[PDB]
C-alpha cells in the first residue's frame, strides 16, 4: 500500500508497578507492554518498517508491505539502549529514535538543568551507544532539538509554553518574529551538526517536542534537512511522500483495541 501508521513511544523499563506515583517521566511504559505491543502488532498482520524503506517508497526504489508501521522512540533515555535496543533486536524490529541533541552533548562530569531541577547525565544515552544502534541498521537517528525541549516564559503574568512554538518574554518584552524565527533556525542547525559528527548522517526527520509545532517551527527544520517531521495524534494516515507524519501517543493505557482502532 501507500499508507503507514507511526506509534510514538518514549521511556521504557522492565518495572511492572503502577506508574502514576513512581515520578517516571510522562508516558513511561513497561517491557511487557511494549512486548505486547510488538507481538499483537505481527500476530495481525502488521509489518515494522525502517525509515528508509519509507523513503525508498517515496523515492520509486522498492514498495512497502500491507499494513506498514513505523515505531518511534523519543528523548534520548538511556532505556533506549538497555531496556529497548535488545528488545528490537530479538524482534527484528527498526525504529526511529530522537534523542536531545544538547543532553548527549552534556560532558559526564554534569548534571541537565531540566525545569525546576538538574538530571544526572545517565538518564540519558552516550553517543557511542547511539552509534552502535544506528550501525546495526535497525535505529535511524532523527532529531529533537538541540535545547528545544523545554518551556519558556510566554507572556509577562507568567505563562510558559514549549519554546518551539511561542516567542519569549524576557527583559520585559516580547521577541520579535525575526528573533524568535532566528532562535529555531539556529538551535535546529546546531541539532543537526550535533548528530551528523557523531553518526556520520544528518538527521532527516525532526520530532517535535511534545507533539507541538508551527509554520515557523516547520520552515526551520526544513532548512536544516528536515522536511519530514513526525507531530503526534493530530492527523492519523500518512502517505508515502508526506512531510507532516501523525503519530499515536503511547502510554500504560494503550491496549490492543486503542492501537488497533488507530491503526485502522
Ligand atoms: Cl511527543
Ligand atoms: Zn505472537
Ligand atoms: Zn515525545
Ligand atoms: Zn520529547
Amino acid at each position: 500500500m501507500d499508507r503507514y501508521g507511526v506509534l510514538a513511544y518514549h521511556s521504557v523499563v522492565d518495572d511492572t508497578a503502577a506508574k502514576e506515583e513512581k515520578q517516571y517521566f510522562p508516558q513511561t511504559i513497561s517491557a511487557n507492554l511494549l512486548i505486547s505491543h510488538f507481538n499483537w502488532l505481527k500476530d495481525n498482520g502488521y509489518n515494522v518498517v525502517s525509515w528508509q524503506q519509507i523513503i525508498d517508497a517515496e523515492n520509486g526504489k522498492s514498495t512497502l508491505p500491507e499494513k506498514a508501521v513505523v515505531l518511534s522512540f523519543d528523548d534520548g533515555y538511556a532505556t533506549m539502549y538497555n531496556v529497548i535496543y535488545p528488545i528490537l533486536k530479538a524482534y527484528n524490529y527498526p525504529a526511529v529514535f530522537a534523542p536531545v541533541s544538547s543532553w548527549l552533548d552534556t560532558p559526564v562530569n554534569q548534571l541537565i538543568p531540566y525545569a525546576n531541577i538538574k538530571l544526572p547525565r545517565n538518564v540519558f544515552v552516550t553517543w557511542d551507544q547511539v552509534r552502535e544502534m544506528e550501525q546495526s541498521g535497525l535505529v535511524e537517528i532523527a532529531s529533537h532539538t538541540d535545547n528545544l525541549h523545554h518551556g519558556v516564559r510566554a507572556n509577562p503574568a507568567g505563562s510558559q509554553l514549549p519554546a518551539v512554538v511561542a516567542p519569549e518574554y524576557k527583559n520585559n518584552r516580547y521577541e520579535s518574529k525575526t528573533e524568535y524565527k532566528n532562535r529555531l533556525v539556529q538551535d535546529f542547525s546546531r541539532s543537526s551538526k550535533s548528530i551528523q559528527r557523531q553518526i556520520g548522517k544528518k538527521p532527516r526527520i525532526m520530532v517535535w517536542p511534545y507533539g507541538q509545532f508551527n509554520d515557523v517551527a516547520i520552515d526551520a527544520a526544513k532548512q536544516s534537512g528536515m522536511t519530514h517531521h513526525f507531530a503526534l495524534g493530530q492527523k492519523i494516515i500518512n502517505k508515502i511522500g508526506d512531510r507532516y507524519v501523525g503519530r499515536l501517543l503511547i502510554d500504560t493505557e494503550t491496549g490492543f483495541s486503542t492501537i488497533k482502532n488507530f491503526l485502522d
